[PDB]
C-alpha cells in the first residue's frame, strides 16, 4: 500500500516477517479481480471508459516535490506476449531487423501418482493366466470400438509410472491463448500492440487476424505452403490405424489409442482428432501469426502490420512421429480389403480446408485411404502437413468444448489450472528499461536494445542467432512432466486409474477458458509473479553482474551457492525437485497478497512435496539490465523491470524498505533511520564522500569474508533509496574508488517505458515512474559498495535521518494521499462529524475484506 | 413539517440526530405520499376522471410580512425530463440555439448474489458420460429446441460473478418512460412541457406524439431515414442462426440464445424478439421525439414543438452487434437444407412496419434469409436500421405483458424496483435558479442559462459540443451491473441459479411499469432526492465555487478528503464498494421520509453489502448555481435545486436549521437564538459591521486550520438565516473585505421558476417561494464567511435573538400530515370473485414452482437405473455446491 | 385485452383464463380454467377427461379447459346486411340447449 | 365506486339478480346501450330491438 | 439421422390383414399432419330437388396441423437369423414384410 504519512513507514512489516511460512489454505489469484484495480481508480480527470480497450493502464494525480498537481497522469502496463515483426520507421511499416525469441523445456518423467488396476484388467489377467482361448478371438470388439486382442495384449504389461496431462494441457493452453487473439477487437486493449514497438497506434473497427507461416524475414515462414518444423527442421509424420496390428513393429509401443469420447467432443469429428493430434505431438508444429492494422502516430500511415506470438515460440514435447488407433463402426474381423478399411472406421480422417504444397501435398479437404493388413504398400501423411491443414479452424468456444468433454472423461479442474500457471509465467514478457532522470523513456526505434525482453522472472529471454530451422545445444529455462501414452492407453480402455484421475462435472472446468477476456487477464495475472521475484531479489544488494557470472567462471562461493538454491539444480529420478529459496519467493507471494498460487504434488522417498512455477525454472540465464541512453548498458543495479508504484500499490503488505515516499510539504514528510536503530554513519570527507547510516559492519567493510555476502536489514535500504533519490548519488568502494559494474550516466535511475498518450493524458513526473529500490550492496569483485554524496549536498537528508528536517519527493494522489498545504497551519487534532456518523459501516467493509 | 410556533422550531430534531445508522425495515417510497397532497386524489380514482393534467403544482393560502393574506398562491413542480427543441419567442415557435443534454455510464461486471449449478446440469452431465461407452455420436443433450452440441458447450465453466440483469432492465425502463408519453393528454401534467420553456401552453385534446429521428437542428436526426448510432456514429449488425454453427469464429464466444418461454404469447412474438434485441445492444439506437400541440400565452398561435426526453439522451455502453440463436419447432436432425430449416424455426424473424434507406435498404416486413450450414453466402442487416423498424410499435401495454412472462423465468420484482429508480436518477432534472427579491424569475427566452439543467444529486447536466453523431465519449456520471451473455445463456436455460434469480409470477410486475399516471409518478419520485442531497450539502457551509475546485485543491486539506468520499471510487476482492458518505444521505433519507430507498448487494467474499443510487456517482461535473436577473453567475451560496418550501413541508421529520419560520400569532413572530445556547457575536475593527450569534470557534478562524472546516451547528445556521432574510445583507471576510466569490445584487436570494398562471391563481409573494437554508461559511480560499449588517439594521434582529423583540416574515398557511405507507407490495393487485373461487390451488402450485427451479420429475435414483457404471458418473464423484467469491479454491496443497 | 387497448383489469383478466405459463417439458394449466371445469361437473354431474402432469412434485390434472392459448378473436353478432356488432358478450348458441 | 369508470384493476362484481333484471329490459323490444350520462358507447350496436 | 429412427415392432405388422397398410399408417401415425387435404364429397340437390349434383366439403379435421416431422427412418424385423445384408438380393427376401 503506499504511504499517506511517515507513520505508516515505520510501522511497515519486515521483510523476515513477511518471508516467514504460513500454514493457511489460501485462493487462487485470477485475473478477474486484479481487474478491478485498474479500474475503479481514483481521480476526477479520468473518463471512465467501460471498453476493455482502454481499461489499459494506470491513470492518476500526481504531486510534485514542489507542490505542484498534474492530472490523469500515465503508468504503462508492463507485460505483453507479442513480438513486433515489421517495425514503424520514419512513420513507416518497416520490415523487422531483429531475430525472434526462443524458449526451451526439459520435460521430465512422471512417476508420481503410480496407477492402480481396475477388477476388469484383474480379470483379464486371470483368463491370459488360465488361458481362456475364447475371450480374444478374432473378431470380437467392444461397444468402445477396439477389438479384444488389442486390449489383452495392451494389458500384459506392468507400468511404474503415473499419468499427468501436463504437457497436453499445457500445448492446449497455449494454442488457446493464441486463438483468443482473434476475439472482438473491443475486447482486446491497444497498450499490447505498442509496448514493443511505441510508434504504433493499433485501429479498434477491425479484428486481428491469426495466421500461419506469413513472417517476411529470417526464414521465419518455414517453407510456407510446405510446412517444417521451426524447431530443428524436417517433416513429422502420422498414420492412422484400425488396429495396432497393422502399426509397424518398433513402432507399436509408441502408438495411441483415441477414445471415442475424444471423437464426439465436437460438430465435426474430424477436427476433435486433428486437435488431440496436435496435443500429443511435437510443439510449435508452425509459427502463428497475428496480423493486425495499424496506423500513424498522427494515423498517416494505415497497414497490416505482423506480431509473433510469444506462446508459439517455447518449445515443449517435439516426438515427431505418431500412429493413431481409431474406433470401428461394426462387430467385424480386422480388414483386408481397402474398402472395407475405409468404410469401417468410426470416423475417417482428412485434411483441413487449406491446402498444402509438398512432396506429398494434401487437396484441401482430402480423405485418408486407412491402413490395413494385407497391403502392398504402407500409407502414411506428413504431419506438419496435416496440422497445416486444421491450422485456421481451431477456435476457443470449441476449444471448451473439448475441455468440457476431457473434465468428463478424466480430471481437469486443477491439472489446467497449474498448466495455465506455466503459460502465463512462460509466455509474459517485458522490455529492459532505460535510465533516465524523468518520467519516462524508451529506445530508438528497430533497435536490438528495442526488443530486448524479459522474463516475469526477471531472467532475459534468449534470442536465435541464424535462420529457421534453428539447430541448437539446448537451453533449457524450466522443468515439465511428460504425458505418457502408455499410461494413457491403460486408463483409455479401463484398464487402469490413478487417484488424480477422478472425471469431474462439466461445469468445473475453469472459467478463463472460452473466455475473450482471457488475454487481459493473462496480462495482469504477470504483475504479482514480478512482485515476488523483486522482493526477493532487491532484500540483498547483489549487482547484475554478479547475478550473470555466477554460473560462468568470474563465480565466488557465496555466488555459487547462491545461484544454487535460487533454482532447480537437484535432477532425482523421474521427479522435480523444488529449489530451496523458491520456498521464500512462494512465502512472500501468500503473504504479501493473502492468495496462494497453484500446486503440483510430487513425492520423494515417500515424502510429499509441493511444487510451483516459483519452483522449477532453471539456472544459467541473463538477467535484467538497464540501459543507457544511446543505448549502452549499465549493469551497477540488482535486477529490475517494473516502476514501484506496481509493487506499493497491487500489494496488501510490503516489506519496510520499499513502501512509497509521503507527499511533501506535510508534517511526517519522507525522514530517515539514524544511530538508535542501531546504524553508523561512513565519512570519507576526505574525498568530499558522505554515506547514509548503514549496518554495523561485521568484519565485511570493504571485502566480504568467504562465503558470506550483505545481511537483510531494511532500514538501511531506505537510507540508500534516500541516498539515491537525490539527483547526483555516486556508487564507489570503501576508500572511495570505482567499482568494475558500469554505471548511469549521473543522477540517472532505471525508468518506466514510453507509449503514446490519449487526449488529457500527461507524461509522468519527476520519480513518479521509476524503479528506486534496486540499491547496489554486493559486487562481483566480492567488495562492499557505497552510495556517496558530496559532504555539502549531504549535509540535509543527514538531519533528516536524525530527525531534524524533512525532505521533498514526488508522489501518486490515490486512495487516502492527500496534497499538503505550504504552510501547515495546524490546529487542534479533530475527529470529523461525518467520519464518526459512518465509522461502523467502514469498519463493516474492513471486516468483510479481512474475512476472505 | 410546517412549524406552527416557534416553540416547534425549537424542539427540532438536531441534524446529527437524522443521520444516524437506523435499524429497522421500512416500505419503499412509491411516490404517492406527494400525491395525497397536491391533489384531489385520496384512495384510488381512474386516471380518465381524474384530470391530473392541472394537478401539476402546489397551491395554498400565503401570510405576508405586513399581514395580508394572498389566496391561491402557487408554485410549480420543479423537475422534468422532456427538453425542448423549438422554443417560442415572441409570441412565435422557432428553432432552439442550444445544444442538447447527455450522459454516460460506466457499466461493468462485479459479484453477485453466489451461483449454482442446478440438477438439469447434472443430468446433463451424466447423459455425456454415459454416452462415451458407444461409439455412437448422439443427441441425447437436446433441450428447448437447441441443438445437442449447444447444450454441451453452454454447460461449461461457469462464471463466479453472478448474474446481474440490471443494465437490461435499465434499458427496458427507459423505453417504458418514453412510451408513457403516447397516452392522452388528459392525464399528463401541463407543467412538464413547460418548466423550461415558460412561454408555450400545451393544448388537452390532442395526446403527444412520439417519432424517431425527426428534430430540426444541429443534426439531431441521426441520419434520417438512413439511421446511424447516435454516439458512436456507427452502425450495427444482427444475425439470427438456429445453430451456433452458422457464426463466424470472429464471434461464437458473444452469441446469445433466446430462450423459448419468451415468445410463448399468441401475440405477435416477432415483436418480442425485436425487445429482448433492443435491451441489450447498444442503447440509445436512435433520438426519439416527443411532438406535442402547444399555443401562445394568448392562446393566439398554435403549432406543434419538438422534445427530446431525458431517458433517450443518456448511454449505456455495449454491443454493436448480435448473434441472436433461435428455438428449433421441432426436435430433429440439423437443417442441412434450407426448407427442413424454416419450416422448423419456432420463429421466422422479420422486419417491422417501417422502411429505410442506404446500403442494405429494408422494405417493410421484409423476411431474414435463414443461416444454415453450406448456404450460398452469409447474410445480416444492420441492427439500427432493423430497430428504426419496430421502434413505432412498443407501448406501455405490451411491456408489462413481455415483463410479465419474463418474470416467470426470473425473478424481476425487487431488481426493476432499483432499475426504475436509476431511472429517476438519471433522468428526472430542474433549471437553474434566478435571484430576486420577490417570489417569481425565470431566464430570457431561448439563452444558454434558460437550459442549463442539474440532477436530483446537485450536479449539472453535460453539454454536447458538436452536431450528432457525437465523435468523442464524454466523462461517466454514474456506474452500473452489466449483464454477461455466457451465465445468461446459462440461467435461461435452467442450468445456473441464485438467490436472487428465483422465479416469481407475473403479477409481482411494479405498478408504474403499466399505469398511463408514470409519467406523474416518475415525476413525483425525483423530489425527496433534492431534499436529502439538499440536507446533506446544506448542513456544511461550502460554497458553489468551493465545491468547484474542491477534488484537487492544495489549501486546504480537508476538503479534498470531504470531496474523495462521496463519489464511488473503491474497490475490494473485486467487487464495487459504495462511496463512504453516500450512506449518510441514505440514513438521511430514511429518518426524514420513513421510507427505505431500493438497493441491491455487492458480495465482498460472500459478504453481501446494499448499494443504493445515493452511493453510485463519479467525479467530474460542476455543481449547480444561481444567475443573476441579468445573467451573470453567482457563486457564493451553496448548491440549490429546490425552494424550500419542498423541503419543509414533504418531510415526516426535518432537520432544524431549515424549519419554516413561524406564524405571527400576537405578540410572537420569529425568534433567534444567543450565548445561553452557546453562541457569540462577531465583532471587528469596524464599527458598522455586525454578524449574528455564532460558534465560539468562529471568534478563532479568519482561515480555518488545514485538516478542518466548519462543523455542523443548527442554531448558527438559523442565525445565518434570520440575518439572510432581511434585505440587506452582506457577504464579507473576518475583516469586512470582500470574498472572490461573485455575489448577488444586494438583497437578493435564488427564487424558483416561473410558469403560467391559470384563472384565480395568485403568483408567490415575497420569499415564499425561495431557498433560504443555502448559508455560505466556507471561501474557496479558505477564508470564513461572514453575514454582515449596519449598526442601525442590526439592533432589531439581535434583541430577537436575546426573546426581547419579534422578525416579520412570511409563511404558507397549511397544516401537517404525513400517511402510513399505501402499499407493502410494491405492487397493486386486488381478488376479483375468481380469484377467491380459486384461490388454494393457485396458492400451491405458486411455491411448487418456485422450489422448481432446475428440477425435472425424474431424479437421479431413475436415471442411475439406465446408467452403464453408475461409479463414474461425475455428479457421483462431484456433488455439487455453490461456487465461492472471488474464486472457488483450486489446486489445494492436499 | 391482448394487444394495445388493454387495461390491468383485462390484461389480469386474459392472462388468468389461458394457458400463459411456461415451465420446461410441461403444460401449466389457466388459472381460471377451473372455474369452468366447476361448472361443468356442477351442472352435468358428469368430468372431462384428465391428463396428469407433474410441476416441483406436485400432481395437476389438466382438461381442454385448461390449455388453450391467448390471442383468438371471439364470437361476435351481425347485423342483416352483414354489419358487425360486438357490444353483447360473446355468444353462439341458443337459450334453450343451456337450459 | 364503481359508477360510471371501474376503478382501476376492477371490473363489474357478479350478481345474478342483476342480470336476470338485464335479461327483462332487454327482451322488451326497445333496449337502449348507453352511459351512465346516456350517451353512446364505443362498441357497435344492433338495429334497434335486435 | 440415426437418433431420429425409429423400430416398427412385429407387433405393429400382424395388427392387420394387410401389413403393409399397418406399417403404412404407423407411418402416419408418427409424421407431420395433414399429409394431405381430404376431401368429403355428396349428392346434394336443390330445396325444389331441382339441381342435383357432386358437391365437395373439406373436413375440419384435415386442416388442424401438428407435428410435422418431415423425413423418417423405418426400421424393420426380418425373417431369419441372419447377419446385415450386403447383396440387393439378400436384403428383399430378408425382411419380414416388404414395404
Amino acid at each position: 500500500p503506499i504511504s499517506a504519512d511517515f507513520s505508516e513507514v515505520e510501522n511497515a512489516p519486515s521483510f523476515l516477517s513477511l518471508a516467514e511460512n504460513t500454514d493457511e489454505v489460501l485462493k487462487p489469484y485470477t485475473g478477474l479481480e486484479i481487474q478491478t484495480i485498474i479500474t475503479n481508480i481514483v481521480g476526477d480527470a479520468n473518463p471512465n471508459q467501460s471498453r476493455i480497450f482502454d481499461q489499459d493502464r494506470l491513470r492518476g494525480n500526481q504531486y510534485s516535490a514542489g507542490g505542484l498537481v498534474t492530472q490523469n497522469a500515465v503508468s504503462a502496463i508492463p507485460f505483453t506476449n507479442l513480438i513486433p515483426r515489421t517495425i514503424r520507421v520514419g512513420n513507416i511499416l518497416v520490415n523487422s531487423a531483429n531475430r525472434l525469441q526462443i524458449t526451451e523445456t526439459n520435460v521430465s518423467e512422471y512417476y508420481s501418482n503410480p496407477i492402480i488396476a481396475t477388477k476388469l484388467s484383474e480379470m483379464i489377467s486371470d483368463q491370459v493366466k488360465n488361458n481362456q482361448f475364447s475371450t480374444w478371438r478374432r473378431d470380437n470388439t467392444s461397444l468402445q470400438g477396439f477389438n479384444a486382442f488389442d486390449i489383452a495384449t495392451i494389458n500384459t504389461a506392468i507400468l511404474p509410472n503415473g499419468l499427468s496431462l501436463e504437457s497436453m494441457l499445457l500445448k492446449l493452453s497455449l494454442l488457446h491463448s493464441i486463438k483468443a487473439m482473434n476475439v472482438d477487437a473491443a475486447s482486446i486493449n491497444r497498450s499490447q500492440y505498442q509496448v514493443i514497438d511505441h510508434n504504433t497506434v493499433p485501429t479498434i473497427g477491425a479484428p486481428a487476424v491469426v495466421g500461419v507461416n506469413n513472417s517476411p524475414v529470417f526464414g521465419e515462414d518455414c517453407g510456407g505452403n510446405n510446412p517444417v518444423y521451426p524447431f530443428g527442421g524436417g517433416t513429422g509424420a502420422i498414420a492412422f490405424h484400425v488396429t495396432l496390428q497393422t502399426v509397424p513393429d518398433e513402432r507399436k509401443s509408441y502408438a495411441i489409442f483415441v477414445p471415442p469420447a475424444i471423437l464426439q467432443a465436437t460438430s465435426d469429428a474430424n477436427e476433435a482428432l486433428a486437435l488431440f493430434a496436435l496435443s500429443m505431438s511435437e510443439w510449435p508444429h508452425a509459427l502463428y501469426t497475428v496480423t493486425k492494422q495499424t496506423t500513424d502516430l498522427a494515423g498517416a500511415n494505415a497497414g497490416q502490420q505482423v506480431f509473433i506470438p510469444t506462446q508459439s515460440t517455447i518449445h515443449i514435447g517435439g516426438r515427431r512421429v505418431l500412429d493413431l488407433i481409431i474406433p470401428r463402426r461394426e462387430i467385424a474381423p480386422n480388414p483386408t480389403t481397402l474398402v472395407a478399411a475405409n468404410a469401417m472406421c468410426m470416423v475417417r480422417p482428412q485434411a483441413g480446408p487449406d491446402a498444402t504444397a509438398g512432396a506429398i501435398p494434401l487437396a484441401a479437404g482430402q480423405l485418408f485411404n486407412m491402413n490395413f493388413i494385407g497391403a502392398p504398400a504402407f500409407e502414411e501423411w506428413p504431419m506438419t502437413s496435416y496440422l497445416y491443414s486444421w491450422a485456421g479452424r481451431f477456435d476457443i468456444t470449441t476449444i471448451r468444448q473439448y475441455m468440457g468433454r476431457l473434465a468428463t472423461m478424466v480430471g481437469v479442474k486443477d491439472a489446467y489450472w497449474a498448466a495455465h500457471e506455466l503459460n502465463v509465467a512462460l509466455s509474459q514478457v517485458a522490455p529492459k528499461m532505460t535510465t533516465a532522470a524523468g518520467g519516462w523513456a524508451a529506445q530508438a526505434a528497430n533497435s536490438a536494445q528495442q526488443s530486448d525482453v524479459c522474463y516475469s522472472s526477471l531472467l532475459t529471454v534468449t534470442r536465435s542467432a541464424a535462420n529457421f530451422p534453428l539447430a541448437n545445444q539446448p537451453a533449457a529455462d524450466m522443468r515439465v512432466y511428460d504425458t505418457d501414452p502408455a499410461t494413457w492407453n491403460k486408463v483409455a480402455l479401463g484398464l487402469a486409474t490413478a487417484a488424480n484421475l477422478v472425471p469431474e462435472q462439466s461445469m468445473d472446468v475453469p472459467f478463463v477458458v472460452g473466455d475473450a477476456r482471457a488475454s487481459f487477464w493473462e496480462r495482469l495475472q504477470a504483475i504479482p509473479m514480478c512482485i515476488a521475484w523483486t522482493m526477493y531479489y532487491h532484500s540483498r544488494g547483489i549487482t547484475t553482474l554478479a547475478w550473470d557470472n555466477a554460473y560462468t567462471d568470474n563465480t565466488n562461493k557465496w555466488l555459487q551457492k547462491m545461484v544454487r538454491n535460487t533454482f532447480s539444480t537437484t535432477q532425482s529420478v523421474g521427479t522435480i525437485i523444488p529449489a530451496r529459496y523458491g520456498k521464500i519467493v512462494c512465502n512472500l507471494y501468500k503473504n504479501m497478497f493473502h492468495r496462494a498460487p497453484a500446486y503440483v504434488a510430487t513425492s520423494v522417498g515417500g515424502k510429499e512435496l509441493h511444487i510451483t512455477h516459483f519452483e522449477r525454472w532453471l539456472p544459467g540465464g541473463t538477467y535484467a539490465n538497464v540501459y543507457s541512453g544511446a543505448g549502452a548498458v549499465v549493469n551497477c543495479f540488482s535486477p529490475v523491470l517494473i516502476p514501484d508504484i506496481w509493487c506499493q500499490y497491487f500489494t496488501a503488505k510490503l516489506p519496510l524498505f520499499a513502501g512509497a515516499f509521503p507527499p511533501a510539504q506535510g508534517q511526517n514528510s519522507t525522514k530517515g533511520f539514524n544511530s538508535k536503530q542501531g546504524l553508523m554513519i561512513h565519512r570519507n570527507q576526505n574525498n568530499n564522500l558522505v554515506a547514509p547510516y548503514l549496518e554495523k559492519f561485521a568484519d565485511n567493510s570493504s571485502y566480504f569474508p568467504v562465503g558470506q555476502g550483505p545481511e537483510i536489514n531494511d532500514m538501511a535500504t531506505w537510507n540508500g533509496r534516500l541516498w539515491m533519490t537525490t539527483g547526483n548519488v555516486q556508487y564507489l568502494d570503501y576508500s572511495g574508488a570505482a567499482i568494475v559494474e558500469a554505471v548511469p550516466p549521473a543522477g540517472e535511475l532505471p525508468v518506466g517505458k514510453q507509449i503514446p498518450l490519449l487526449a488529457g493524458e500527461n507524461a509522468p513526473i519527476e520519480l513518479t515512474n521509476a524503479a528506486t529500490t534496486c540499491v547496489p550492496r554486493y559486487s562481483n569483485d566480492g567488495r562492499r559498495i557505497f552510495t556517496y554524496l558530496t559532504t555539502a549536498q549531504s549535509v540535509i537528508p543527514v538531519q533528516a535521518c536524525n530527525r531534524a528536517a524533512n525532505l521533498a519527493r514526488s508522489c501518486w494522489l490515490l486512495s487516502n494521499v492527500y496534497a499538503e498545504p505550504a504552510l501547515q497551519a495546524l490546529g487542534d487534532e479533530v475527529e470529523d462529524a461525518f467520519d464518526t456518523l459512518t465509522n461502523s459501516s467502514f469498519l463493516d467493509v474492513a471486516k468483510s475484506v479481512a474475512e476472505s
